[PDB]
């Protein structure tokens, strides 16, 4: 469902943002929560109209430019998967 997509992305962004603002390293819990949230999103069968209505795809670019490399890498991977799914 789209509500689940939105909720999972909100969790991921909250985590990534606490990690960036609290100066957390890769071994921090916020990074782990963001990583997990981003991994669950991979399994979501997103569609084009879903990405239009929710904009989660657009909003994931920010995470793909996160200062923590672990979050950035997993966000790039999530975008890579969704890419092949929607086109």
């Amino acid at each position: 469902m789209e509500s689940d997509l939105i909720d999972l992305f909100e969790g991921a962004k909250k985590a990534a943002d606490a990690a960036a603002l609290d100066g957390v390293t890769s071994s921090g819990p916020e990074v782990s929560q963001c990583i997990d949230a981003l991994k669950q999103l991979k399994k979501f069968p997103v569609t084009y109209d879903t990405l239009v209505a929710t904009q989660v795809g657009k909003k994931l670019r920010s995470l793909a430019k996160h200062p923590v490399e672990d979050i950035k890498s997993v966000a790039t991977d999530l975008l890579e998967i969704w890419k092949k799914v929607v086109i």
